[PDB]
C-alpha cells in the first residue's frame, strides 16, 4: 500500500508537468486543468466504480489523509517561497497599504462573507462554522496572482500591492481559519480565551520564526563558500521552526514558516551566496510547485469522491445554485472590502485610483491555500461539531470557487485590462522598449560581424539567424525633461554595469525614475521616489550613551545609513553626469538651461542628507565607500574566476582555492562592514599626492598637529584678486570655484575633488588669486604657507612637478568645456605622460601646438600669428586655432596630447563600397 | 510515532550541516564525523539504556527500517547526481580503462576478497555469503573520492579515471550484491538461472533507463522556457524509471536510475536550459547530500545498536582483530586488482604509470553505498539463510572499513602525495597560475581606478581592499614552444570569450593543450589530444541507401561531425593566430621559424579532415557555421536580457516576452540543427560583394548556369606573368598565393578568404598576373571574362568601386606585414571610409601621405624625394618614409588612414608625477 501512495504522487506530478507545459500563455492556468483532471479521476474511481488498479489504491490511500498531516506536509511548502522571493524594498515602500489590505481587509471580508452565507444559505448552519467558511475562502493564492500580474499589465504599483496583500492574506486567513476551526473542543469559549489563543498562535509563532531566522542568518554569515549546505540549512531550519512552533510551543507552524520566509526575504539577501541564491529560489519554487500540483489533484479527487457519495450531493441538482451564489458573494465581499479600505488606502503608500481599485478587486484568486484548508475541513469531520455533509459542502464549495475564480477571474481580467486604458504602453516607456529592442539588433549585427572573419567553416547564413531573432523637440519642455530622465536612467545603468551600486540599489533607483517618468509634464519628481529610502531621524547615539564603545557606533550608523548613502551618492553622480550630457546635447537652449536649473535645485535635499551624515558621522562615508569599492572588486574577481572555471584553464585545486578566497572575502564583507581606522592629519598628508614634493623633514611638524582639518559648509578659502597667501590641500570634501574674470562659460559643474592642491598656480607665479573658492560640503582641508612652497621651488625636479600640478589645476579652470566632464583621475595620466613635457621658452621662440595636441602657458606673454596681435596673459590655455604663438616675454609653458545613447535614441543613429560591405557580410539587403 | 522519524531526520540533517561546515579542508571528511556521532548516539540509546525521549523514539523507529525501503529511498538518491555531473567527453576519452577498472576490476576484487574472508575468517561462513560480503564492500564512494581528488593533486588523468571507475563500481557492486544476496530464496540455483537473472537485472534495467531517458530528453527538447518544470520532470522520470524497473519488470531500480543519470550526463547537456543546469545540479547535489548524511547517521546508530546487543559483539574483544584483517584485505585486494589490470590499463586510454598506479590503489574510499548495502544485509536477517550475528558482523565490519578507509586512506593520501613528486607544480602550469594571479591584481587595480573618480562619498581606503584580496629564452627551443602553446591557450580563451565555441569545446581544447604542454621538450603534440574527437570513419550514407530523403543525410552528418567540426575550426584558427603572434614576438629568430614550421606541418591532418568533410558533405560546413553563429548571437542576447532583468529597466511583461523568445530560439537551435537550403550559383553571385557592380541584366545568363562552382584541392587559378584572361570570385573555400617577384617576406599565412574578387587589379590595369594562386581547399569559384569587366569600367562610380576592391586586394598582397594579420572584414571598412579617397594624379603632382595615413599607387610611376630617384612600378604600397613622392606618368592612386599577454607574461610588463598619481589614487606605496 505505501507504493500506491507514491505512485499517485508521481502520476500527479507528471500530470502537473504536462498541464503547465501545455498551458503556458493560454490565458488559463494549469492549476484549473489539474483540478478538472483530479475531479475526473475521482469520478472514474468512485462515481463509476471502475477498478483503476494500483492508481485506484493510491486514490483510496490518499483519500484518508490526516488533516493535520495534510497541513504539515503542504501548507509550509506552499507558503515558504511565496514569502521568500519578495522584493522587500518595494514592500517597505508600501507596507501601510499592505497591512491595511491584509489584517483588517481579511477581517472585514470574513465578517461580511460569514454574515451573507449565514443569513441566506439554507443548511441549518452555525455562526462559528459560517465564519470558519469565510476565513477559509478569504485566502488568496499568491503564486497564481503573481503569474497573472506578470502576464497582466501593472507597471510596479498593482504588482507588488496585490502580491504582498495576497501573501499576507494567506497567513491572516490561516490564523483565523485555525481559530474558527478550533470551536469548542474544550477551549476557545470566552472572549479572554480567544484573545489569549490569538496572542499565542500569532505572536509566539512570529517570535519563534524570527528567532530561528536570526540563528540561521548568523549561521549563513558564518558559512563562507558552499552552495548546497545553504539550501540544506534552509530546509533543516524550516523543519525545526515548524516542529518547535507546533509540537513544542503549540503555536501555528505554518505561520512560523511564513514568518521565517519573511525574515529570509528581508534580512538574508546578503547572507546567501551570490551564485547560490538563484539555485535556492529555483529549488524552493520547485517544492512549492510540487506541493501546489499535488494539493490541486488531491482536492479534485476528494471533491469527486465527496459529491458523488451515497447521499449524492452533486446529483441533488441544487448545490450549484448555492455555489454560484457563493461566487457572487466572493465578488461582493471583495468589492465591499476594497470600497471600505479605499478612503485610507489612497492616503497611504502608493496612490490607488478607481482603475487600480477595480483591478485589485477583480484580481482575487482563491487557489491552493483555500483548497488545502477545505480538505482539512473535509477530513476528521462527521463528529458532533462538524457534521458530514457540512464537511463536503465546504470542500465542493471551495473547489467550485477555485474553479470559477481561476477561470473567469483569470481570463476576463485581461479583457478588462483591454478597457480602462491600461494595456496601452506610454510613450516614455515605449521609447525605452523600442531602444532596448534596437540594441538587440545592433548587438546581434556586431556579433555576426565578428563571426564572419574565419574561413575554414565558410560563410554563415544570415536569413536563418534573422529568423531566430524574428522577435525584433527642442522647444517642448516635456520632451527635454523626458530625454534628461532617460539620460539619468542610462547613467544608472552604466554605473551599475561598472559597479557603483549593487543590484538592489540599482533596482530602487530605476523604479524611482520609472515612477518619475509618469510626471514628466510637471517638475522632475525623481527624488520623491527615493524619499522613503533616505532617512536621518535622530542621532541619540552621540548623547554619550553609546559612544563609550566608540566602535559599535560606526557599526550601527553604517548598518542604518548604508543603503541611503549609496542611494544619495548614485543620485548625485547620475544627475551630474546627465546634466553634463544634456548640456552637450543641447548646447545653449533656454529650455535646456531651465531643466538643468530644475534638476540642480531638485537634487538639493540629497546633498543636505549627505552633509548631515558627514557632520554627524565623519567616518561613515569612508567606510561606505570602502565597502562599495571592495564589493565591486570582489564581484569582478568572481566573474574572472567563473570565466576561468568555465575554461578549465587552471587545475581544479588552485582555481578552487581562488574561488574560496573570493567567496570568503565576500562573506567577510557582507557579514561585518569594513573596519577602517580614523585617519590622522599626517596620514592624509602622506596620502595626498603633493607629499612627494614635501620632504620627510617637513612631514613631521609634530606630525602636522595644532590644526583641525575640518571646515564647515560655505567657509571661504581665498577671495579673488587677493595676494597668494598660501596653497590649500583637499583631502576629502567639496570646493566650488567662481570667477567673473575667468571664462566660466559652459562651466556647468565647477568643482575640485579630493587629493588636489588649490592655489598653487598663484603662489608659484605671484599672480592674484584667479578663482573664488567656496566649500559646498564639509571639507577636510589643510593650509601650508607660501614660504614653504617657495623654498621647495629650489630644486628643478620639484619645481617641474609643482608646475605640472599647477597645469592640471589650470586645465580644470581655464577649459571646463572639455576637461570639466572628466574626473581628476585621467588628467593626472594626461599630465604625467612623457609626451606631455614642461618647457622653458625664450623671447622670440614659439609654442609648437599641432594636430592632436593642446598647450598651456603658465607665465609670460605670447603673440599670435594670423590674428591681430593680442597680449594673452599668463593663464592662456593655448589651443590650435586651425586644427604660430610666438613668445615675447620670459615665458614657461607646458604641452599635452589629447548605454549613453538612450538620452538621444532616434536622433543619434549609399556608397557603392557600403553595399559591397553589406553583401560581403550579410545576405541580400539588410540595413546595419 | 511518525513525527519521531521526521525529528530524527531533521536532527541528522542539522548534524550533517554542522559537520560539513566545521570540517572544510581539515584533511578529514564530514562523513566519518557523522558516522562517529551516529555510533555515539546509538550507544547512548542502547548501550547505556539512557532514555533520550523523542529522539530515542526516532532512533527506535528508524532501527526497524525495511531493507527494500532503505534501498528505494537512499541508493538512487546517492547515485543519480554521482552519475549526473559527469564530463562525458573526458569519460569517452578514457572509456576503455573505465570499463576495465569497473567490470573485471570489481569481479576480481570480489573474488579475491571472498576467497580471503572465507579461508581465514572463522565464523563457519558460507561461500555465497562471503562473496556477498566481497561484492558489498567492493563499492567505492563516488562523492568522497571526487572531493578528495579535487583536494588532491591530479591534473586531469587520475581525477576522471578514479571518478568514473568509482561511479561504475557502484553499479557493478550493487548488481553483484543483489545477485549474491538473492541466494536460494526459490531461485538462482543453477548456472543458467544466474545467467538469465544477470541478463534481466542488468540489460533490462539499462534498457528501461535508456528508454525513459530518451522520452524525457524529447520532452526537454520540447520544453522551451521554464526552469522549474525541468527539475520536476527529472524527479518524476527518475521515480517512474525506478517504478517500472523494479515493480513492473523486476529489474534493479537503482541500476536503472544510475543509467538514467548516465544518459542525462551524456545526451542531455543541450536539452537543459543554459541557466537551469546550475540550479538542477545544485538541487541534486543537495538530495545526494541529505541522502549521504542520513545514511551515514543511520548506519552509525544501527552499528551501535548491533555491536552492543545482548550477545555483546563489540565487548567480545576480538571483532576488531578481524576488522583490521579485513582492512588489510581491502588494501591487498586493491593492490592485486590494480596489478592484474596494469598490463592492459597502460596500453589503453590514458597512460598509467606506477605513480598513478599507487595513487589509484590508495584512493579507494568505501562510503555511503557500502554502508547502505550493509544496512540492507543487517535487516530482514536472522532467518535460515542469513543468520543474526552473520548480519551485524557484516554491518560492523563494513562500518569499520568505512571508518578506517575514510580516516587513513583519506588523510595519508595527501602525505603520499607529498612524496613521489606530484604535489610539485610544473613550470608550464606555474606560469599559467602566476599569470592568472597577476590579472587578478590588474583587474582589481583598474576597478579601484574607476571607483575613485566620485567625490560625494570621499576617498576609498586601499589597505582594506588589499587585505580582502590578500590571496595574491630566445635560444632555447623548449621555452619558445611553451610560449607558442601559451599563445594558443590565450587564443582559445579569447575565441571562447567572443564566442567561437561553446563551453564544452573550449574545455576539450584547453585540456588537450594542457596535456600537450607536458611534452614541450619534444615535437608539439597538441593535435594528439584532439585525435579521439575528430573521426571520419565511413560515408555509407552516400551509397544511395539513405540519400533518397536527401534531408536526413544532413541531419545525421551534422549530428555526428558537429563537435569535430568546431574542434578542427578552432584548432586551425588558434594556430594561425598564434603563429602570427609568435612571428611578431620573435621577428626573425631561427628557432621561431623552426617552431612555426613545426606547427604548420603538425596542423595538417585537421585540414585533411575538414577537406574530407567538405568533399563528402558540401552543405554541412555552412550549417555548422550557421549553428555556431546563431548560438553565439543568442548567448549575447541572453546576456543582455539578463542584464536588463537585473536592472529592472523594462516592465516584467516585455522583458519576459524577450526572454521567452530568446529561450525559444536557443531550444529550437539545440533541438534541430538549422536548416539551410543549398545555395545555387546565382545565390552566391548575388551574395558576393562584387555583384553591386554587376548589372541585373548580367545577373541572369540563365541565372549563371552551365558552370559548376566546385574546384578541387590544388587546382591552379592563373600563373604568374600570364595575361589577365579574367577575374575569379571566391564564394567559399581557400586560395593560397605565391610570388617570388612580390615582397612575400614576412607573409606568414598568405591566404584570401570568401567573398573576394581575385585578379581584378591585373585585368583593370593590363599588367601581368602578380600572384600565383593555388586552392588549398575545395573552393566554390566562378570565372568571368575580361571583356565583361572592361565593359563595366564604362561608368565612373563602377570604375571607382572596382579600383577600391583592387586596392583592398593589393593591400592584402603588397603589405602582409601589417594587413595579413587581419581578416577581410575590417579592410572593407578601411577602404569604404570617406576619408579614404580615390584620386587621379597628373604628371608633376604628388601624393599627400602624412602621419596616421597610408597610400597606394595602382597605375603610373612615382619619383621619391630625398632618396635616389627610383622608378617605382604600378604596385607600390606607398608609405611615409619618415613617419614627397611626386608623380611622373599618367597615374591614379588611393589613400587610406590607419588575454593576449599569456604568450609573453614576464617580458610584456619613477617620475615625480607618477608618484603623485600613485598617492592620489592608492595608499602610501603600491606598484601598479
Ligand atoms: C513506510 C514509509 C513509506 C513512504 C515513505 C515516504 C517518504 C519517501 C521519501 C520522500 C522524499
Ligand atoms: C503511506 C505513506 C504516505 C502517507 C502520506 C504522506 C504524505 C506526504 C507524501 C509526500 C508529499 C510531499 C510533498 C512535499
Ligand atoms: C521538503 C521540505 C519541507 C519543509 C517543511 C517541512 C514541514 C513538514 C514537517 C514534517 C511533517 C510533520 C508530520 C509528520
Ligand atoms: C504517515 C506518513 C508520515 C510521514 C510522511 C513522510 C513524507 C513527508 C514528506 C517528505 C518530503
Ligand atoms: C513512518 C514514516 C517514515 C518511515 C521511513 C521512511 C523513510 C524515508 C524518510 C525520508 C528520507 C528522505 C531521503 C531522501
Ligand atoms: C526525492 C527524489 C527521489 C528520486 C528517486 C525516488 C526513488 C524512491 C521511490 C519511492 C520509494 C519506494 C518505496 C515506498
Amino acid at each position: 500500500s505505501p507504493v500506491d501512495a507514491v505512485l499517485f504522487v508521481g502520476m500527479s506530478l507528471v500530470l502537473g508537468i504536462a498541464s503547465r507545459h501545455l498551458l503556458r500563455g493560454t490565458r488559463v492556468p494549469y492549476t484549473v486543468a489539474l483540478l478538472v483532471i483530479g475531479i475526473a479521476l475521482g469520478s472514474l474511481e468512485y462515481g463509476a466504480k471502475h477498478n483503476l488498479g494500483k492508481i485506484g489504491h493510491g486514490i483510496r490511500i490518499w483519500n484518508e489523509i490526516d488533516p493535520e498531516l495534510l497541513l504539515a506536509v503542504f501548507l509550509p511548502a506552499l507558503l515558504f517561497e511565496s514569502s521568500f522571493s519578495m522584493e522587500v524594498h518595494q514592500i517597505k515602500r508600501c507596507l501601510g497599504q499592505m497591512v491595511l489590505l491584509a489584517v483588517p481587509g481579511v477581517l472585514i471580508s470574513t465578517a461580511c462573507l460569514g454574515s451573507l452565507v449565514k443569513v441566506t444559505f439554507p443548511y441549518e448552519w452555525d455562526w462559528k462554522t459560517s465564519l470558519l467558511l469565510g476565513g477559509l475562502l478569504s485566502a488568496t493564492d499568491p503564486v497564481a496572482v503573481v503569474a497573472l500580474l506578470k502576464e497582466l499589465g501593472a507597471s510596479k504599483k498593482l504588482s507588488t500591492i496585490i502580491e504582498g496583500e495576497s501573501l499576507m492574506n494567506d497567513g491572516t486567513a490561516i490564523v483565523v481559519f485555525q481559530l474558527f476551526l478550533k470551536m469548542a473542543m474544550g477551549q476557545n469559549s470566552d472572549w479572554s480565551s480567544i484573545i489569549k489563543f490569538l496572542l499565542k498562535v500569532a505572536l509566539g509563532a512570529v517570535g519563534i520564526g524570527l528567532a530561528f531566522g536570526i540563528a540561521s542568518v548568523i549561521w549563513l554569515k558564518f558559512i563562507f563558500n558552499d552552495t548546497v549546505i545553504e539550501i540544506t540549512l534552509t530546509i533543516a531550519v524550516s523543519y525545526f521552526a515548524y516542529y518547535t512552533a507546533q509540537e513544542w510551543a503549540g503555536a501555528s507552524g505554518v505561520l512560523t514558516v511564513m514568518t521565517l520566509g519573511m525574515f529570509y526575504a528581508a534580512f538574508a539577501r546578503t547572507a546567501f551566496k551570490g551564485d547560490s541564491q538563484k539555485s535556492l529560489h529555483h529549488f524552493w519554487e520547485m517544492v512549492a510547485y510540487i506541493a501546489n500540483t499535488l494539493i490541486f489533484i488531491l482536492s479534485g479527487v476528494v471533491i469527486a469522491e465527496g459529491i458523488l457519495d451515497s447521499d449524492k450531493i452533486a446529483y441533488q441538482g441544487n448545490s450549484w445554485r448555492f455555489l454560484f451564489l457563493l461566487y457572487v458573494y466572493i465578488q461582493l465581499s471583495r468589492v465591499v472590502v476594497v470600497g471600505v479600505l479605499y478612503p485610507l488606502l489612497c492616503r497611504f503608500g502608493y496612490g490607488l485610483d478607481w482603475k487600480e481599485s477595480i483591478i485589485l478587486v477583480w484580481s482575487g484568486l482563491r487557489g491552493a491555500v483555500a483548497l488545502a484548508l477545505s480538505l482539512s475541513v473535509k477530513q476528521s469531520s462527521g463528529n458532533s461539531h462538524i457534521s458530514k455533509e457540512t464537511g463536503t459542502l465546504f470542500l465542493f464549495f471551495t473547489g467550485g470557487i477555485v474553479f470559477l475564480t481561476l477561470i473567469v477571474n483569470g481570463s476576463t481580467t485581461q479583457f478588462v485590462l483591454r478597457l480602462l486604458r491600461m494595456d496601452i504602453l506610454p510613450a516614455p516607456k515605449k521609447r525605452i522598449l523600442e531602444y532596448t529592442k534596437y540594441e538587440m539588433l545592433n548587438k546581434a549585427l556586431r556579433a555576426f560581424q565578428d563571426l564572419g572573419d574565419d574561413e575554414e567553416l565558410g560563410p554563415a547564413d544570415w536569413p536563418t539567424v534573422e529568423s531566430y531573432i524574428s522577435s525584433l523637440d527642442p522647444k517642448s519642455l516635456k520632451d527635454i525633461r523626458m530625454r534628461f530622465l532617460n539620460g539619468v536612467q542610462a547613467t544608472y545603468w552604466e554605473m551599475l554595469d561598472e559597479g557603483r551600486i549593487s543590484e538592489v540599489t540599482a533596482n530602487i533607483l530605476m523604479q524611482s525614475v520609472d515612477e518619475a517618468l509618469d510626471q514628466v509634464s510637471t517638475t522632475l519628481c525623481d527624488w520623491r521616489g527615493l524619499k522613503p529610502h533616505v532617512n536621518f531621524p535622530n542621532y541619540y547615539n552621540f548623547l554619550h550613551s553609546k559612544v563609550v564603545p566608540r566602535k559599535l557606533v560606526t557599526y550601527f550608523a553604517v548598518e542604518r545609513l548604508e543603503s541611503a548613502c549609496y542611494i544619495s551618492a548614485a543620485f548625485l553622480r547620475a544627475h551630474t553626469i546627465a546634466r553634463q550630457q544634456l548640456y552637450d546635447f543641447l548646447g545653449e537652449s533656454n529650455i535646456g538651461s531651465i531643466v538643468i536649473n530644475e534638476s540642480e535645485k531638485e537634487g538639493e535635499e540629497a546633498k543636505k542628507f549627505l552633509e548631515k551624515v558627514r557632520s554627524s558621522f565623519p567616518q561613515v562615508l569612508r567606510v561606505v565607500k570602502t565597502k562599495q569599492v571592495t564589493y565591486s572588486v570582489l564581484n569582478h574577481l568572481l566573474g574572472y574566476i567563473e570565466n576561468l572555471e568555465k575554461v578549465g584553464l587552471l587545475e581544479e585545486k588552485e582555481i578552487a582555492h581562488l574561488h574560496d578566497a573570493v567567496q570568503t572575502g565576500l562573506k567577510k564583507l557582507l557579514r561585518n562592514p569594513p573596519i577602517v581606522k580614523l585617519p590622522k592629519l599626517s596620514d592624509m598628508i602622506t596620502s595626498h599626492p603633493l607629499s612627494v614634493a614635501l620632504p620627510p623633514a617637513f612631514c613631521e611638524p609634530l606630525k602636522h598637529s595644532k590644526k583641525e582639518p575640518m571646515k564647515l559648509r560655505g567657509v571661504t578659502l581665498y577671495k579673488e584678486g587677493s595676494k597668494p597667501t598660501g596653497v590649500w590641500l583637499i583631502f576629502d570634501g567639496i570646493v566650488k570655484w567662481k570667477s567673473k574674470i575667468l571664462s566660466n562659460n559652459h562651466s556647468l559643474h565647477p568643482t575640485f575633488s579630493h587629493g588636489s592642491t588649490l592655489g598653487l598656480y598663484e603662489v608659484l607665479t605671484g599672480k592674484p588669486y584667479l578663482c573664488d573658492l567656496i566649500t559646498d560640503s564639509m571639507v577636510l582641508c589643510f593650509f601650508i604657507d607660501s614660504e614653504k612652497i617657495l623654498s621647495l621651488q629650489s630644486d628643478s625636479t620639484i619645481d617641474d612637478f609643482l608646475w605640472q600640478e599647477s597645469a592640471l589645476v589650470l586645465l580644470k579652470l581655464l577649459r571646463p568645456q572639455i576637461f570639466e566632464s572628466v574626473a581628476m583621475q585621467e588628467l593626472r595620466a594626461l599630465v604625467s605622460t612623457e609626451s606631455s613635457k614642461l618647457t622653458t621658452y625664450v623671447t622670440g621662440e614659439s609654442i609648437e601646438i599641432d594636430c592632436n595636441s593642446i598647450g598651456l602657458l603658465l607665465e609670460g606673454f605670447v603673440k599670435p600669428v594670423g590674428i591681430k596681435e593680442e597680449l594673452i596673459s599668463s593663464p592662456a590655455a593655448l589651443s590650435p586655432s586651425n586644427g604660430q604663438y610666438i613668445v615675447e616675454t620670459r615665458a614657461r609653458a607646458i604641452i599635452f596630447n589629447i548605454h549613453r545613447g538612450l538620452m538621444s535614441w532616434p536622433e543619434n543613429i549609399l556608397s557603392l563600397s557600403e553595399r559591397a560591405m553589406q553583401l560581403s557580410i550579410f545576405g541580400s539587403m539588410v540595413n546595419v
